[PDB]
């Protein structure tokens, strides 16, 4: 049984300003989340809140720990689907239902003498995850792709949004210096849906090849994303457009996209099983991302990916940009590549 | 790790006919599944095949013992997805999938110090299931119904499908002699649509309710389905339409039922999981059934429903039909009630 649960501020500087479409931070201010076990056990998850994307402030997030701690305590981590029904009522501090749920889980795994990736499924025992190259002029842009690259990344994710023209040449430039990689692209939003069509047609011209094609349009725009999908080479995602399971559900029955980018901070660890299983039952394909999470964060989301197996691509650096003292992670970081311990 | 994998034959003979749409059984011949791990541990599982439904035939489960043991022996159950996965491609053999993915979670369970339930969620501690009255004449079908309430099921199953208007008849004196039951009608693909409508139409113009009306079309029908569910008062449910994830997402994209029957005689485990989600994505609602599984067979399904909690109705009552010296479930049966240890 749960007796105690604890939220605390923890703030990790980013080693320079990470910008992206209408979006410009140097610093992540997440919420720590702690689940104390009667046994002694004890959890561990994060919430990395986004304003922009789940509407949350990290000041919110920290104000309802009482109201927390009344819903769950008491209850025991092996009835665990009677806390993640609980916590779905948390949908407007996604990030924290997502900490909350990820920490049962850890303190479950070890009263089971396990992980959560065993809970999970085990499929996998390794992942590799890409490394994102921020807005920036195009030459800073290279400078940094050609700089991961050497780091040994084969996955480059590059974000735009803000100008096509430039958009499109530090995409190509990108591609000359970096040659046996593979691309993810970010608009995060800020194309119009003839824009993104434009800027998959000229970067495709050049003979670059996109693997993923991010969140072009708006959040509501549906047929935007499906109009990109069906007048574009390149597979294209949801993100913003997709937090729950019903926003997955929707997506599918209209054919809107290729793939949808799961993140635990959108959906919680309950929203992400269904949108796997949907996936799974589907032509759908997903990807795994993050928000702002340091090394403790990025550990749910590395046991998720390695217990479901469910992703094709996945991108979780956002402890890799981070200063922090010291890993937090129950997984091992080697490199491009995260494994089981 | 799985060291070694037992397939066994072995029959249960039921009290009486079983008569439903098209078939009538007077014995159950099922086949046991072992699953031996280096630890020592053995889960075990039980596949209830049917040729009707599945198209499986008992003396091709037992033919391919040799093949599954090659499939499954040297991976850890800890990896259970990988086990999963490689499963999956016995789609000919669901029923054996269905007792091979089982006999994992029950092998893992004991490993881990838990039941297979909380593996799955431990969402509920109690569960109801109700009890069949096959098809007979009036009057047999009335005594029947009678004794059944008198042993305190509150939720009756009434076969219907090779003769309307008797249908009818029966389902209305089964009522009068059951007041405060809940019905569930089963026509196993008997009627037309219009003749599926025309039966609801008659039982809700004596002021009766059907709690499921149960696949009234044949399988292949699904606008069928849908045309029953759009013309008639009750929830209706897909059974035989409903075998894998994929019948499932496309039954939701049609709207074509209300209900979805999940056995996991037809789906396995894997995908069963992923309906529940696609269920609760959406608004479709389920029901667990069974085919002909005694009570170790039963006790399957006995702890995906008290793991999950996803069930409206549970029809799990095949081992209460058959003659079984031992009960071999690991789950408490207190009268219509089934518990967890
Ligand atoms: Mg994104
Ligand atoms: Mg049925």
């Amino acid at each position: 049984r749960i007796v105690n649960v604890k939220l605390s501020l923890k703030r990790y500087e980013y080693e320079k300003p990470f910008h992206i479409t209408g979006s410009v931070s140097s610093e992540s201010r997440n919420v720590e989340v702690e689940i104390v076990l009667e046994s002694g056990v004890k959890g561990y998850g994060e919430a990395s809140p986004s304003f922009r994307v789940n509407g949350e402030r990290v000041e919110a997030l920290l104000a309802i720990e009482n109201a927390v701690r009344e819903m769950i305590t008491g209850i025991d981590v092996r009835n665990y689907a009677r806390i993640f029904e609980i916590t779905d009522r948390l949908f407007g501090f996604p990030s924290l239902k997502a900490a909350v749920q990820f920490a049962t889980l850890d303190a479950l795994s070890q009263e089971l003498g396990t992980q959560v990736c065993y809970l999970l499924g085990g499929k996998r025992d390794e992942i590799e995850t890409d490394k994102t190259v921020g807005i920036d002029t195009v030459e800073n842009r290279v400078k940094e792709a050609k700089k991961i690259f050497e780091e040994g990344f084969r996955v480059i994710k590059i974000k735009v949004g803000e100008n096509l023209k430039e958009d499109i040449e530090a995409v190509e430039e990108i591609a000359k210096v970096t040659r046996g990689a593979k691309y993810i692209v970010d608009a995060n939003m800020g194309y119009t849906q003839k824009e993104a069509v434009e800027f998959a047609r000229a970067v495709y011209q050049k003979g670059i090849d996109i693997a993923v094609y991010e969140q072009p349009v708006r959040r509501e725009d549906i047929e935007g994303l499906k109009f990109v999908r069906f007048h574009s080479p390149f597979p294209v995602a949801a993100d913003e457009s997709a937090r729950t399971k019903f926003d997955v559900m929707r997506l599918v029955k209209e054919e809107a996209v290729d793939y949808v980018n799961i993140k635990l901070m959108k959906s919680g660890i309950s929203d992400a099983l269904a949108i796997v299983e949907i996936a799974e039952s589907s032509g759908l394909k997903l990807m795994i991302g993050c928000m702002g999470e340091s090394s403790l964060g990025i550990n749910q989301s590395v046991h998720f990916a390695l217990g479901t197996g469910a992703f094709e691509f996945h991108d979780l650096d956002s402890h890799l940009m981070l200063k922090e003292e010291v890993f937090r992670g129950k997984f091992i970081q080697d490199g491009p590549r995260m494994r089981v311990k």
